[PDB]
C-alpha cells in the first residue's frame, strides 16, 4: 500500500495523502479516492506507454511553505500517489538520498519528516 | 534536446549519457542502443500500465566516488534515461528545488565530482 522513499504526508482537501515524491513526474498524481472529478483531462505519458487521464477539481494543498490550490491527475493504474515537479517547485524541498533510504526536508533546512 | 531538470550527465560504458534524475524509478533505464544485453528482464509497472523489459549486461559507471558496475533496465518506450534511487543511493545524492530549477548534488552539496 504505502509508497517508498522519498515519501512525504500532505494534508489535500482535509484528507492526508502520502505520497511519492517523484522528481520524474511533471504533474502531480492522486490514485484512489481523488475526491469530484473536473470533465478536462489530459494525455500522460507513462515509462511503458501513454493513456488519456482526468484532472480532479481543485483542492487546497497544505505545504510547510504555506497553503495553496492544486489540481491533481486522476491515475488509477499508477501505484501510488505522486507528488511531482509541479508542486515540488512550489515546496523549494531538497531531498536526501542517505543510507538505504531518504529524506525530505524544506527551504529553511527543516526536515518535513522522520 | 536534453530532459527536464533535476538532470544529470554520467559516464556510462565509456560515454556521457543525460539522464531525468527520478526518484519516483526504482531502478535506472536507458533508452537507446543500450548495448549488450543479459537474458534477464523485470516487470516495470509505470504511470499507465506495466510490462516487461531487459536487463543490460553490466556497464562500468563513473559515480563521483569513481568507477560502479551497474545494470540497466533497457526501456525504448521511456522518453529518456532515467536515473533512479538505485543510483541516487550509490551516489548518496541531494536533489534541490529552492533553487531556479532543480539541481542534483552530492553527500556534501558539491555538484557532482563525477
Ligand atoms: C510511475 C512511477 C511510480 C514510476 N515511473 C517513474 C516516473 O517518475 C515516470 C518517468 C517518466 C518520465 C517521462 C516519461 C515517461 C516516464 N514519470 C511519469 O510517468 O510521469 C507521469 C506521471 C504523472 O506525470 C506524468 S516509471 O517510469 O514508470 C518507472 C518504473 C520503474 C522503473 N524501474 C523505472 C521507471
Amino acid at each position: 500500500e504505502p509508497p517508498p522513499e522519498p515519501r512525504i504526508t500532505l494534508k489535500v482537501g482535509g484528507q492526508p495523502v502520502t505520497f511519492l515524491v517523484d522528481t520524474g513526474a511533471q504533474h502531480s498524481v492522486l490514485t484512489q479516492n481523488p475526491g469530484p472529478l473536473s470533465d478536462k483531462s489530459a494525455w500522460v505519458q507513462g515509462a511503458t506507454g501513454g493513456k488519456r487521464y482526468r484532472w480532479t477539481t481543485d483542492r487546497k494543498v497544505h505545504l510547510a511553505t504555506g497553503k495553496v490550490t492544486h489540481s491533481f491527475l486522476h491515475v488509477p493504474d499508477c501505484p501510488y500517489p505522486l507528488l511531482g515537479r509541479d508542486l515540488l517547485t512550489k515546496l523549494k524541498a531538497q531531498i536526501h538520498f542517505e543510507g538505504s533510504g531518504a529524506q525530505v526536508v524544506g527551504p529553511m533546512g527543516q526536515p518535513l519528516q522522520v
